[PDB]
């Protein structure tokens, strides 16, 4: 085992092992704490996360779980992963807190106006991250600019997947739709491509009815298609209630865009999801011509999530994770 060293960083315990040195909060959401570290033992820059109460209920404990047994199954260049995961404790019994630690990344892609070939290449890095989740069959359900690190040198990496957000999220999923693909990130990245080309928010709502008007805005009202595919009486009375509009020109509205640049916008932002390019399909769009690359696109193993449907007491789940953390091998350096 290792010698660890205990301090107090913004009202935070941090007991971690003497390897990780200079720790400095990065920030505190309410998933947990980070702190940028340096790690002795690779001459790395690192980030390491605090999990904030990761036992104090059944809904934490699984979430726990899931977090750890998703980061410890992702492992693709864009994709947030585990360089190491650890516990102070040294019995089941005394096992209370958990750390993650990560490579550091300098900066989020709200924190940029952006030339065409950067966004070619930050928008192909994120489906070739997604096509990698997808085929795994997870889902991330938030993406979002806050949800994707960058580095200096530009590379980039999606950070919790499978874990306003409203503005990148698809219509279906504010429609309370409960049967949503994958393809519900393909609606955030198409959002988040359009923000990179204008420098402006696409679909900014202010509450979930307004998010909904500002995309039909554009999209148009749903086809007939489409309606007969939504059960929801209440959903369709409100849909066909709405003001009828057309589906708006995208060679018009987003003009001096590059032309493949709207090609793709227009497969991505799709009202009916059936009809949503997927990532895989996207990364061999034409726009990524210069960085599409068949053989190094890779897949994930198989991912085992049958324990989503399980119920059990706070501490299985927590034996379970404590189980996680023990049988964890680092990736080779
Ligand atoms: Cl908003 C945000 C940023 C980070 C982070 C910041 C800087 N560099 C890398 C990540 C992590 C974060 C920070 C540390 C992590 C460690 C292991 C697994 C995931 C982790 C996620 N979460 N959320
Ligand atoms: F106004 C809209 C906006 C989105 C949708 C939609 N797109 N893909 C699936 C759906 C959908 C929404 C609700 N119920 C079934 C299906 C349907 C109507
Ligand atoms: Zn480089």
């Amino acid at each position: 085992r290792p010698t660890f060293y205990r301090q107090e960083l913004n009202k935070t315990i941090w007991e971690v092992p003497e390897r990780y040195q200079n720790l400095s909060p990065v920030g505190s959401g309410a998933y947990g704490s980070v702190c940028a570290a340096f790690d002795t033992k690779t001459g790395l820059r690192v980030a390491v996360k605090k999990l904030s109460r990761p036992f104090q209920s059944i809904i934490h404990a699984k979430r726990t779980y899931r977090e750890l047994r998703l980061l410890k199954h992702m492992k693709h260049e864009n994709v947030i992963g585990l360089l190491d995961v650890f516990t102070p404790a040294r019995s089941l019994e005394e096992f209370n807190d958990v750390y993650l630690v990560t490579h550091l990344m300098g900066a989020d892609l709200n924190n940029i106006k952006l030339t065409d070939d950067h966004v070619q290449f930050l928008i192909y890095q994120i489906l070739r991250g997604l096509k990698y989740i997808h085929s795994a069959d997870i889902i991330h359900r938030d993406l979002k600019p806050s949800n994707l690190a960058v580095n200096e040198d530009c590379e980039l990496k999606i950070l919790d997947f499978g874990l306003a957000t409203r503005w990148y999220r698809a219509p279906e999923i504010m429609l309370n739709w409960m049967h949503y693909n994958q393809t519900v990130d393909i609606w955030s990245v198409g959002c988040i491509m359009a923000e990179l080309l204008t420098g402006r928010t696409l679909f900014p709502g202010t509450d979930h009815i307004d998010q909904l008007k500002l995309i039909l805005r554009l999209v148009g009202t749903p086809g007939a298609e489409l309606l007969k595919k939504i059960s929801s009486e209440s959903a369709r009375n409100y849909i066909q209630s709405l003001t009828q509009m057309p589906k708006m020109n995208f060679a018009n509205v987003f003009i001096g865009a590059n032309p493949l640049a709207v090609d793709l916008l227009e497969k991505m932002l799709v009202l009916d999801s059936d009809k949503r390019i997927t990532a895989a399909q996207a990364l061999a769009h034409a726009y990524f011509a210069q960085y599409h690359d068949p053989d190094d696109e890779p897949v994930a193993d198989p991912y085992d999530q049958s324990f989503e449907s399980r119920d059990l007491l706070i501490d299985e789940w927590k034996s379970l994770t404590y189980d996680e953390v023990i049988s964890f091998v680092p990736p080779p350096l």
